[PDB]
């Protein structure tokens, strides 16, 4: 334990002395920004590397160190960097002229292809973020069948105002919110058929991501379609992440139909976005000829975002392409598992396809509740040591595979997990 | 007589825009009515905008208007600033989606906070909506308390809207609805619920209920209850910070605890701030506070390099105060027209921002536009398209920069044929 935290102390000087230009940057920034911050996960201790160049699958901090980035912006950045396809249309709808004030030419095919690579999306409208969609996803259901309670799930993570611990969490909206144990099947079945009249929706990530991608039992989510349908609730799967998962997302691979999907990340080709869909009479709410739903927002439509969405599904991550991602990153957390057991270590990642997460436990994780015990200081020593390892990570052990990352791109993260092992013996936890 | 105007007016519409009729129906199959944003939507069909070009834009069939409308606010710099498309070419050059802390949010984080001295600090949102759905939480947090203070008619976004209920998408906080500029109704309901109030909500001018000014005395007595009570003032500013080259509160000489920011403060990109007090902000602050906010746009390099061009080359405060002196004396002509004419109709609004009514004497609220014939709203819209002006179907007029003196000759030219050509149908004054 004093060894930890020695080895941590080491950690944070040499991470100090070595990023002179990242303190300096983020001491001049914390004047006007709380903790210089204006997205939480951006943050870590002692403070976080400003990054001020990216090429590819390659970051540069302030202090020029290059990394190997196995993060690419939560998922979002599955293009990379600085891929031509996206730069390119973005250039070409601003030579169109920007902020058009109605309904435009680029919208429409983006909302088609969505809608055929997800054909549980009957139809969508676009939102300017993930946690724009599933608020209005939640609006809409509240209205649609004239209730007002809202199953969730323990460790649920679905944007900004939405987010749950065991309770939720302090931002999170005053909805009713009933939370329950996330794959507990038997819990699921008992709660929404006691409380049936009074729920609207069952609100589920298919793979939670936040919490430390942590897969869906088959038995647990066919439980949620199958109470949903019983009592007269709308299921809705939050896809933000997930839909990159496989050719037509993770829902679809399940063989699971939801009422509703939302959608976010990479799917604006980089630039801000959301979408909500799903079927079309539910979806009619917000027809402004016939519905008593209004949605708006500025910059809903605008043509950065449809442009940008629609080069990146076409040109770079297509169903294929989605497809072949999610084999590399198997194959990796194959590798990496194997590993950590031969080793001894009460460490895995857990995830599925192209994204996974470090976690230090031995066993079977099933919720954030298996979770609750780790040592959060090894989460950081590992942080610490991929950087010294020229690899760039989430400070949570978020693993994110993006389009151009190479092979010995993915040998070398195999390889600093080994090293990480091998210099740390005296201080992880055995498996047994 | 109404009908049949209104009836003609939608064959003319129809037959000049058949290709924007077919988009239309074509993209109705993926889009409930083709639609993305409700505003947008207006029958029997809306025009698709196929190119913009300064304060021009061309529709599907071809038709260049004047542009008075641009993008609700947010297009400020118009539609093609070379600005604003270079500062963004320079940071995709530099890569974007940086996952991080990045060289380019700092300039622009500082450059709010100075130009609006009531923003202590700060954080970026990807829209108004989020902005003041984070200032809200802030507001029950700091103070422990719940209940809401909002008026009848405000707009805040898309799951915020009021008439004198939460409107049905809006989210089910505890919400005090009460009247926009009644500040004897105001001081009571305060006082009354004063130890269960976190925040009182409201907009120095509402822009979504018609460009209705908040009453200075009103404004006041909402600083003043606050404060006596313990609630927490937030003004939203997301479309009001244009306003004068501080933005309406400042103007006005009012300071509230935290104020929402949006539309063209991000350079024309998708963009939301909130900020104000340091101590309030504080709770945010990842080494202390115990509020998390995250969303994986907040910080984009795009937003972050268009604002900050935008606000240092194109819409500085000089610049803001210059518009506004436009938009002033473009109102003024306005209604002495109308009031020439001798018809019922009217141009609230301050600086750059009008809206066209028909009613006579004093708007204070929405209230006082209840009853307006919906019909003549339509009428005009439809005009100023055939006098190639293109504006808002709720008769919404916001100037851009681009904006010459002569395309501003034409908005009232158009008014005044509008009215000849109409005598018969508009309500008479007095
Ligand atoms: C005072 C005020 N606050 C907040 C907002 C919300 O800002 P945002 O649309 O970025 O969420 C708005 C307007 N939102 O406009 C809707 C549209 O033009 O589609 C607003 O007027
Ligand atoms: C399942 C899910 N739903 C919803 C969301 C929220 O989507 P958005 O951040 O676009 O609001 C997220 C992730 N948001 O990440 C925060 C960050 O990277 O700063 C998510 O994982």
């Amino acid at each position: 334990h004093a060894a930890i935290d020695q080895a941590l102390a080491d950690a944070y000087r040499r991470f100090t002395d070595a990023n002179p230009a990242s303190q300096r940057q983020f001491e001049a920034q914390a004047r006007y920004m709380p903790g210089a911050n204006s997205r939480s996960v951006l943050f870590y201790a002692p403070f976080p590397l400003t990054i001020a160049r990216g090429e590819g699958a390659a970051l540069w901090d302030a202090d020029g160190h290059r990394y190997a980035d196995f993060i690419a912006e939560y998922t979002a950045g599955v293009y990379g960097h600085s891929a031509p396809e996206i730069r390119d249309a973005v250039i070409e709808a601003m030579q169109g002229g920007i902020n058009l004030t109605g309904h435009n030419l680029l919208e429409g095919r983006l909302a088609r292809l969505i809608c055929e690579r997800f054909p549980q999306i009957e139809q969508l409208r676009f939102t300017n973020s993930g946690t724009e969609a599933n608020l209005m996803a939640l609006t809409a259901a509240l209205h649609f069948t004239g209730r007002r309670k809202i199953v969730v799930f323990s460790g649920g993570y679905h944007g900004g105002v939405l987010g749950f611990g065991a309770r939720p969490s302090p931002t999170t909206v005053p909805f009713d919110f009933l939370v329950l144990p996330y794959n507990d099947a038997q819990t699921a079945r008992a709660q929404i058929e006691r409380h049936g009249p009074e729920i609207a929706v069952v609100l589920v990530e298919p793979m939670q991501g936040a919490s430390g991608c942590i897969p869906g039992q088959p038995d647990f989510l066919q439980a949620l379609r199958e109470s949903a349908t019983q009592v007269g609730a709308l299921l809705v799967f939050d896809e933000v992440m997930t839909s990159r998962l496989a050719p037509h997302g993770l829902a679809n691979k399940l063989g699971i139909r939801s009422d509703l999907t939302t959608l976010g990340k990479y799917i604006g080709g980089g630039m801000s976005f959301g979408a909500f869909g799903g079927r079309a009479d539910v979806m009619a709410l917000f027809d402004p000829r016939t519905g008593p739903l209004a949605h708006s927002g500025t910059f809903n439509n605008n043509v950065m975002t449809m442009a940008a969405g629609y080069a990146g599904l076409t040109k770079l991550f297509t169903p294929e392409a989605a497809g072949a991602l999610a084999e590399r990153g198997e194959a990796l957390r194959a590798r990496l598992n194997a590993l950590c057991a031969n080793e001894g270590v009460a460490m895995q990642f857990t995830g599925i396809g192209s994204l996974m997460n470090a976690h230090f436990v031995q066993g079977d994780v099933r919720s954030s509740e298996d979770l609750a015990a780790v040592d959060g200081r090894l989460r950081q020593l590992l942080f610490f040591h991929l950087l010294n390892e020229d690899i760039y990570s989430s400070p949570r052990g978020f693993v994110v595979l993006s389009l151009p990352l190479t092979d010995a791109d993915i040998d070398r993260y195999v390889a600093a997990i080994g090293s990480f092992i091998g210099g740390h013996g005296a201080l992880l936890p055995r498996a047994n």
